[PDB]
């Protein structure tokens, strides 16, 4: 017997030379050899957010996960003295919500914004509507939910913003697009967007990946202005002088960063990077397609994401079946993991499918046919 | 040419076991194998804090590095509506005073006691003094300072607090201690202990590792009564029921787990648990005293710590050198990394080597007797 076949939106199967790169003996965090690691690391990350160096953007690379990206956000923009700690989520399922539910933890009064039904997008006239009516200090949106994997449009959200409300600041949560969706931190006005290694980037699970604009990273560091930052380990201010070290290929300390981690995520940037963005979003759309096309059109099966439409993400697909137990439990079986739904309403009606980095692109991993042959026979009893 | 030798305080030299047990295929986070795999490291890290499951004391791993584990006291402590946010700070180095900045950054009052000169405990007196004159909520210890390599001597500090203040959590920083350090959690009644996984742990860096006691989680989780917490990631009541239902191999959900690296520490945990924690101590007590032996007798030199003494940590030797950055430079050039100082005083004054983990046992590694040579030598020019 082998390892199951990791078909499932985060933690993602890794490619051979991403994983082999973490069984690599130590290294000291301030060591010539790591620091030449962190600085590609933090350069390749800002690349990777199609942020130009110009911008002047500040990435970040720290121990946690996907999830830290939102406390790291909370917790610098609703800072001592923040003077607007009123946000706007933009929901498309469950993560915004949790977004949300963190950002409230945080001390930001949120609003919440909605779709007019589950798997759509949230319309961009009501997001508009809710910028004009009040005036906030930022706005989230979850460029794709991996609960719904639902795909929401950040050209039109952010010229919605640049256009209502140009001063509130534009946080991404691209944890799940970064690396598989079109994505344009410098150029849609992104101010805070966090993602993580494990889905689309194709790197172990274990870093939060999130870059700052200079406009926000302006704001998070005015002490005298805005206040300090109500925590420790989530502080812009305290990474700050040791991201910039690591780039500049300095080398200092503030929390010892995953070595091992980070040269495994030093080799899969490099990968998405070597054969270029477009090119792997390009595989992730084929790979999409393909998939939901014989789902949906070739099982008769409905997404839970509007398909076909801008609506359904790439880096995964979200079908409703009648015993999502017996589907899932019956790939297993086979050697073969698929998710569940997590979701406060749908939750039990649907399955989940990964299909990201290596496994969408390389078209030589039989992964995915296999997936769904075996999902096609599943529905067979 | 090859890896240079990691001598440093952490991160450290791996065993192969726990470094190849890094390099395995991504396993989605609640499948049966991984729930196996983190309900072992869940049970071992009880264990190796010196735990009985029997004291229902909660374990904590997660994604993350030492240093969260300050965070994670914090903000469960300073809860909303916190009766005491009086914490009394035993500082022996710069990790106390570190903690110490971390408390305030979440509201503590904190109040700081010092030893009488760099390199020594705080008197045990003082702490008592210092326990009386005020009621504090909570006092922290740094277990191994590793900016100064002392060590504290906790069974006495939790004495004086169980005679003086029953009521004041005993906080300890065991980042460094645990895995090479006498360290009993259940008998010196910790409510709670943190440590990372890169020091005697003998795992990859990246997991932030604390134990919580009944007392102190019943605490902790009492809403109604010392409020929330304000913060997400580091929320123990978010937290709780996932490290639950992991233990009792069932999987649930709040934030990805570093599955590649709970892998990695699940052996490590193992290796040091197969052995036995006392054998494994007395390890890292014969590598420190030959080691710090060679150089303050060998050499003449003079520790930072006191030595001889139980104020000399065994995780680690901090020695006064006349120009640390040239014996640094000399090791380096033959493939040997030790460290500098790290010190708001005695910083530049000084350097550090670790010998801990494999390193430090394993009689079969020359790491250090060439380590000790090439010191040796470079105070030759
Ligand atoms: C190494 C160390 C820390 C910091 O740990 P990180 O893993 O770098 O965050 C905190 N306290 C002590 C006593 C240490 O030795
Ligand atoms: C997977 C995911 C998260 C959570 O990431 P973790 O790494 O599990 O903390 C947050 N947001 C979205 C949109 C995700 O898809």
């Amino acid at each position: 017997k082998s390892v199951d076949t990791l078909l499932i939106p985060g933690p993602i199967i890794l490619s051979g030379a991403v994983q082999k790169a973490l069984d690599v003996p130590s290294l000291g965090h301030t060591s010539p050899e790591f620091v030449s690691i962190f600085q590609r690391v933090l350069k390749n990350t800002r690349a990777v957010f199609k942020s130009a160096a110009a911008s002047k953007s500040q990435p970040f690379v720290l121990a946690g996960s996907g999830t830290l990206g939102w406390d790291i956000f909370a917790s610098n923009f609703i800072l001592s003295k923040a003077p607007n700690k009123n946000v706007l989520v933009v929901s498309t399922g469950t993560f915004s919500d949790r977004f949300a539910d963190c950002l409230r933890s945080y001390g930001a009064q949120v609003d919440v914004v909605r779709p007019l039904k589950i798997g759509e997008s949230v319309p961009l006239e009501l997001i508009t509507e809710k910028l004009s009516q009040n005036s906030y200090g930022a706005v989230t949106v979850t460029h794709v939910d991996t609960s719904t994997a639902v795909l929401s449009d950040l050209k039109a959200i952010s010229q919605a913003i640049k256009q209502t409300s140009p001063e509130t600041f534009f946080v991404v949560d691209a944890v799940c697009s970064i690396g598989c969706e079109e994505f344009e931190f410098d150029e849609w006005g992104v101010d805070f967007a966090l993602t993580a290694s494990q889905k689309a980037i194709g790197a172990p699970a274990g870093l939060s990946i999130s870059l700052c604009s200079s406009r926000f990273m302006d704001y998070a560091l005015n002490d005298s202005k805005n206040g300090h930052v109500h925590g420790y380990f989530s502080s812009l201010r305290r990474w700050t002088p040791i991201m910039e070290n690591y780039e500049a290929g300095k080398g200092a300390y503030f929390a010892t960063p995953p070595v091992q981690l980070i040269n495994s995520l030093d080799v899969a940037l490099k990968e998405i990077l070597e054969e270029g963005l477009h090119k792997r979003w390009d595989l992730h759309r084929e790979m999409s397609d393909w998939f939901k096309d014989s789902l949906v059109n070739g099982l008769q099966l409905t997404s839970v994401s509007r398909y076909p439409s801008n609506m359904s993400a790439h880096g995964l697909t979200a079908v409703y079946v009648a015993d999502p137990p017996d589907v899932i439990a019956f790939l297993k079986s086979h050697g073969v993991v698929i998710a569940g739904g997590i979701h406060k309403d749908i939750g039990p009606k649907y399955i989940r499918i990964g299909h990201m980095g290596v496994t969408a692109c390389n078209k030589n991993l039989p992964y995915m046919k296999n997936c769904f042959d075996l999902i096609k026979l599943a529905l067979q009893r």
